[PDB]
DNA sequence: GAGGAGGCTTTTTTGGAGGCC
DNA sequence: ACTCCTCCGAAAAAACCTCCGGA
């Protein structure tokens, strides 16, 4: 049952970068999703064109997925997560606002984690997250 | 005079880094100083003492300097301002929590920017603001 | 949900052109 | 040897009010 076999929050290795305040009013537009890979690999296509997002990406993280996206404009994470939880009602979902998003993305591209797909070839690099010069 | 001399900010560059909520309640242990360099280089030394920091770093900013610094324990932003507005009373001086520790530091020793001294020799990278 | 930022809304300034619709 | 009609739309200024949210 999912009290035993589901986790219960992201990897321990990402907490730093994440808000935990997942009822907060503070929008955002970088966040990240926490679940399997049957169910990240449908939702990858669905995020994208419900949030026109600017980037997503989505990860291996052992037998499990992550998914990381930025929205052009901000959103609650409650509002996300609603949107996330109710598209497929089966198996775990974590759903959390990413406070670091460079070093996020950045992680969620080694080991322990890997890139499986993202929506701009080459994927992204710490000079993206710098002010346009 | 001040107002026609004087930075009124930290530099375009650095600002999405940073909060902007200078009299906050919130806590930080992430910290920045934008002040002339004759003032950073002696503030570098008081604030390692007074707030006995895990690491500091002094960069070059044009004609100025930057003053980068994590703290073992967190302060209200007013209260390190407070401390180094009141040490030299001359001169701009410009504090700021820091929102984005690790992109800060490093935006700080690229160009335009660069290292002066630091308190660790190598200094900071990626590695070290994830989990131990 | 304070209080500042910035934007939608409204008023004031402005000046080209009217003359029995 | 030197300051006057009016109407109405556009544009500029000012006022106010919504938005985000102790970031
Ligand atoms: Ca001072
Ligand atoms: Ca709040």
């Amino acid at each position: 049952g999912s009290k035993v076999e589901d986790p219960k929050d992201f990897p321990s290795e990402l907490l730093s970068f994440l808000s935990h305040a997942v009822f907060s009013n503070r929008t955002l537009a970088c966040f990240a999703i926490y679940t399997t890979k049957e169910k990240a690999a449908l939702l990858y296509k669905k995020i994208m064109e419900k949030y026109s997002v600017t980037f997503i990406s989505r990860h291996n993280s052992y037998n499990h997925n992550i998914l990381f996206f930025l929205t052009p404009h901000r959103h609650r994470v409650s509002a996300i997560n609603n949107y996330a939880q109710k598209l497929c009602t089966f198996s775990f979902l974590i759903c959390k606002g990413v406070n670091k998003e460079y070093l996020m993305y950045s992680a969620l591209t080694r080991d322990p984690f890997s890139v499986i797909e993202e929506s701009l070839p080459g994927g992204l690099k710490e000079h993206d997250f710098n002010p346009e010069s």
